[PDB]
């Protein structure tokens, strides 16, 4: 298993995703690549393109679901997302640098996010986004399969930081279902409420899911680049569903002040006692 | 019917595409929007969150497709699509402008695509894109449904130029499927060459469809804004599915240099004699 | 001579701006671009910096003035000036792409800007700009000098459009001085008003100028691409003064809506029978 | 005096710089911007354009100067520059948005840098900068004047990172006067080297200077943004002229691979005991 669950969650991010598009050069890339990713400064995920341009399935592994809502989340699904951790921001800037450049040709960079933990774990609107985060026992059951591999779901979701901040405090809070004075549970707020629809306990059949979100700003933007781990995609896809009213006409609360511009499922290999497996994909 | 087969197409247009945040304020934002739905210099297209957003669903819009396959189609889904057309590159500036503050709060503006016709219907890598369109009669046969809609699909496809002119002219060719010296058609170029791909007459049961795409530059690059209009997505969700690899192993040239970065499907309301015809809508 | 007064100007332009990094390779660079300098199509200009790091002075060529005045004039001088006219827009897009490689490593990109002529020879805020040009014989009196050289100044205004179309039209009018129903001549505007400050008569010494501005729009915004052609840089520098409060403390009313992004003074090399004439520059 | 020199500096800053545009409600902005300027988290300075509009001049302050050589260092002098020093990223991206809205309509944000202190000191291209400022003792003798002033230069610096670490690592040293491998200095490296440009103890009359740059990560790219505090701009001034080759034919080898997109002269008011003293200014 790689380090996606590691605490502390270092100071800055740097996800990357590429698109394969000279897949001859791919044996050349793959080769600079692996003897890099360590699972803990470097991390790696498989997309469903990459798998399917090799002929080999891996189980679980599909591309972001089509949610045909009225809430848009799109499915940008990439064929590889490099995770990168680290508390220099300027040597996470330098080495996705090299990464692009190593890559090349077979894979061209299609999308990056230059991430930063805000406050330790807070998102840029002052809420505590992972208080109700498996315990650190926990962590590894709802995240690690059997094999050792995790199933990640990636959302860069933008704000409107100048809207929601406008609004009362009240409203603030409806929204995401706690207060921002205190991150007390608001039990009677609306069944939207961020919190209300997304209670990982609601879910009768489901199960939980371990986030390691950061926070991000652009020329695009700034907000959330949502990451969620575990053991399948059905406790996440189940949650999306819900918040896009889905299972039930209501819809998240979120979408009033953020929407996500990107949409992407990652199959994490494990680690074996020689770098990173990716045994099964040959 | 809107004027979606007018020929020629002026010198330049423009893209919009809305996401629907406030539901509340859309009866404010329509009774400012569809007086000005001309059909000619202002065209409309509804997508299918709106649709959902609205419960009155309409008979064959739906999301733009998951494509499971080797290659990126993305599918990035909006909820409202308005298609500015006209000779005057800075009035289609300043319209876009107004149209973006009459539909806040309701719908806030997700892409904006600058697109203009270059040298009368040529793509920026010389290959004139169109010849095989259906003849003027034929159009509105392949393009109009019962009603007067159309059902259209749009794709912003980023080239890369620098790479595409920097091979030989024979292997540009055979990606095309056509000589960029007289258009002529490469009997014995590839099946993976795009007009082999995208033999109208190739597919045994499917039908034509007509292309109005246009070339585009912006900060994201440069590439064509792919438009196809049909009677129903049939016609192009087949043509994709032969492009990704889906019908049979082997993918379409154009994603050696060219990948879409959106796509989306949106449904042409028709033309009454009192404006646009969003009654089965309401 | 050049053709930098030809009428009807093409309805797109595109503005190359170039900093000299690599002068062991410039050898390289003028040999593959002086060829293609015909004066019509693609136009050029020396900056100061070029002229200084070949050591000759070429008369009446100087950076762009420092203006210590209440408004901002930032002078952005570079090396190098493209001037490319064209009606098809995605021509001077590939062209400026071929410009930028044949002239590396010598020549870096340092500005572009998209051009096109609004409506004619309109500004974005409605009001024809270039009433009072020179007559078309007054053209080549004010604009060109003895040797046929010309002495351009350029300046890249960024418009807030959302703010003075806000204004009543009033306060418009009295802006630039000039009646947007009829564009006739406020009489009693503002001393303040761009017309009241530009008055090319109301310089007792000085003489006129020939504008060939084109309108812009970029990630940066929009507005207008400034450009002032003259026997000299005298016309436009005593104008700018004037504006900037400088020859009396009333500041133009450009300032309140407008600000340049940009600014340099390039000198345009005469046409002789054989390309373009740089012999003073050797 | 602000706290232009407290160690160690934050891991984050952000450099505002505005332009005035609406001095009507200057007062406005100023009322609720003063009390706010505590020197160590907020540091304030007054721009050329900002003292000329109000009148008063203040001494020692002047705009970015021209320098007429054959490398490029532009002017883009501003009003006002607002200074952020934190450790936390996203509370610098917060504010700089509670500070933008705090000073419209008077003050507009023209640019905006954010800036991260790269390995406690170090520069993009990994060449220790700060080694040679003076000791903890001198700094004050250096930066600040008698009342208690500082006169700050800025210019941000874009790096040519890919060409720059292409060189050999004997070409690198050579153009920064130092090895990479122990910061140690290359004693017969060419004149043209940047620590043998900028020898502060080479200049016969001339005195120390105090810099406080950051590394920054844009859209434009990314490189040093380059901060020189001192009791006047003689100093600095000084030591660009001597590195565009003015003093002496020989320019800088900086400007092989990096070049200043912005500069300005910026006077730090003093502090008294009830906030920041602007009483010169009025
Ligand atoms: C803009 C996007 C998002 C924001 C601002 C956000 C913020 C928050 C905040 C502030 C909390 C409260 C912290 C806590 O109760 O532990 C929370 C909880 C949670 N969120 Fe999100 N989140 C976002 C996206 C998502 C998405 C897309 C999902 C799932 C598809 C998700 C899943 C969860 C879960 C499972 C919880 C735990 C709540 C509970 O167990 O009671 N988040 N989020
Ligand atoms: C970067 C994207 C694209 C480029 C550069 C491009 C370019 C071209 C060119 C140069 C032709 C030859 C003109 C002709 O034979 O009429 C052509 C034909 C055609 N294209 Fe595309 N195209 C693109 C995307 C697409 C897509 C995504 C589809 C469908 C899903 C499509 C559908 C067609 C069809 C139906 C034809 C007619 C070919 C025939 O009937 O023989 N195009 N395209
Ligand atoms: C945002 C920037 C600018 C805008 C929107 C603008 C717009 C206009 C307009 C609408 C006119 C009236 C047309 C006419 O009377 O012929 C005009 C006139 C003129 N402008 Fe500008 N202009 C700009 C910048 C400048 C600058 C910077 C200068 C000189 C330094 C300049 C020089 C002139 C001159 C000489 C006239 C002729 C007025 C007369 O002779 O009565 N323009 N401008
Ligand atoms: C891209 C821009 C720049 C880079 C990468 C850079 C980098 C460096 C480095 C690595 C050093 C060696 C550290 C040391 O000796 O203390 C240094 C020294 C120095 N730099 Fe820069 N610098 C830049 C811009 C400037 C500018 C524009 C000036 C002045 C106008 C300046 C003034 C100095 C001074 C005074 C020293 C001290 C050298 C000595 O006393 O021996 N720097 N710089």
């Amino acid at each position: 298993q790689q380090g996606l669950l590691a605490t502390p969650v270092p100071a800055h991010a740097r996800h990357l995703f590429f698109t394969l598009q000279s897949p001859e050069a791919l044996p050349a890339a793959l080769d600079a690549l692996l003897p890099q990713v360590d699972g803990k400064q470097l991390l790696l995920g498989v997309g469903a393109p990459l798998a399917k341009a090799l002929g080999r399935e891996i189980p679980g592994l599909r591309p972001f679901p089509l949610l045909d809502a009225a809430v848009e989340n799109p499915s940008t699904q990439h064929a590889l997302w490099l995770w990168l951790r680290g508390d220099e921001r300027g040597d996470l800037l330098l080495r996705t640098q090299a990464l692009e450049q190593a890559l090349a040709p077979a894979l061209s960079l299609a999308d990056s996010v230059d991430g930063f933990l805000h406050r330790g774990g807070y998102d840029l609107t002052g809420y505590e986004d992972g208080t109700e985060n498996p315990t650190d026992e926990e962590v590894v059951q709802a995240a690690i399969a059997a094999d050792g591999s995790s199933f990640a779901a990636f959302q860069l979701w933008k704000h409107d930081l100048q809207y929601f901040k406008s609004l009362p405090q009240a409203d603030q809070d409806n929204i995401i279902g706690r207060r921002l004075s205190d991150n007390e549970k608001l039990d009677d707020a609306p069944a939207s409420a961020h919190v209300k629809r997304t209670a990982q306990e609601s879910f009768e059949p489901e199960a939980f899911m371990v986030r390691r979100s950061v926070s991000w700003a652009d020329q695009r933007g700034a907000g959330l680049a949502f990451v969620a781990l575990g053991k399948s995609f059905e406790a996440f896809e189940v949650q999306l569903r819900r918040m896009s009213g889905l299972e039930d006409g209501i819809i998240d609360g979120l979408y009033r002040f953020s929407r996500p511009l990107t949409g992407g499922y990652y199959w994490c290999p494990p680690m074996s006692e020689t770098g990173v497996d990716l045994s099964p994909l040959l």
